[PDB]
């Protein structure tokens, strides 16, 4: 059997290799693909989105400021009032379930922005070369902390979570084999906390 | 003055922090800001595309197959028909621009791919994390080889290269500043030979 999975950005950069390396292991029978795009099939869906189709809430995701460890500037942790004065990193604000638009959502918090990339792998990746400073789950910044050489920082807002959830068609529940997937993702998942 | 660049994935994981730290040095009145999508104003855009608008070729970019340092069975260079053999990770196929949809546009070469994310940082976070192999520019390959435990192999494909190409407006050029940041543009994407 074959499931198409949609692993949303940023969650697919751990949660993809967790899910695809365990039902490698314990089910090899089994075809797990990947997409991480949401434009718009499809069995399940891991995403911050809620589609109204089965949503399952797993778990409130703390975010974090990022920046080079070798930022000239930046150590320690900031002061709301100075978070939209760096130089921001960002995934494209405009396109649906966009990872970083709900901390851009005005033209003076938009202002800060020098880079606009299509994940938020891309967007560590230039913080990492540059003074620049992103946005992002914890654990994505904690899992790169030490080969993109980051420092991690609080994030000093009030919206600083995000909900994680798992979604698939509702009818699709009553078989045997989505259930297996059901409870699989769920546990994997909720190993991020 | 600001200019506005498009700098298109893979190409801004390491353009844009190249263009953004000269810039920044050489020119502190001067704000660059980047995006790397191409849906659709923007002064100039870095990518593999052609668009009729301005638009010179800056250097045939050569490709190689990338795998985790810790694969169990990959180690030296592959056979041509083994490549579609491996498990691949790619950049979304169907989308304008896309990176990788010239490595896959028949479904026997489809039917390889495991994971298809949105940018080839992601692709690249993906394969360090699994078995899977994924086709990238050699210089991507080898910025993060060490960071992201990464072995380089050649591509051997007959299509193992791509044209990166530097456009703007036509009418635009027609502008002291404009001529300025183009020079500038192609001295710095040059340089990746």
């Amino acid at each position: 059997r074959v499931f198409h999975l949609c692993v949303c950005d940023p969650l697919d950069s751990i949660l993809t290799s967790q899910i695809y390396n365990h039902i490698e292991q314990i089910a090899p029978n089994i075809h797990v693909m990947f997409k991480s795009s949401l434009n718009q099939e499809t069995e399940f869906v891991i995403s911050y989105e809620d589609f109204h189709f089965t949503s399952v809430p797993l778990f409130k995701d703390e975010m974090v400021l990022v920046a080079s460890k070798n930022h000239p500037t930046i150590k320690g942790p900031l002061l709301k009032h100075d978070v939209y004065n760096e130089q921001h990193a960002a995934v494209s604000l405009d396109r649906f379930a966009s990872f970083s638009q709900p901390w851009y959502d005005t033209v003076d918090k938009q202002a800060s922005i020098a880079y606009q990339g299509m994940a938020m792998m891309s967007v560590l990746s230039v913080v990492s070369q540059t003074h620049l400073v992103a946005i992002a789950p914890r654990w994505l910044a904690e899992e790169f902390a030490e080969s993109l050489e980051l420092q991690v920082l609080p994030l000093p807002l009030k919206q600083n979570s995000r909900t994680c959830y798992l979604s698939w068609h509702e009818a699709a529940g009553r078989d045997k084999g989505h259930q297996w997937m059901e409870e699989q993702l769920v546990s994997i998942c909720k190993r991020l906390e």
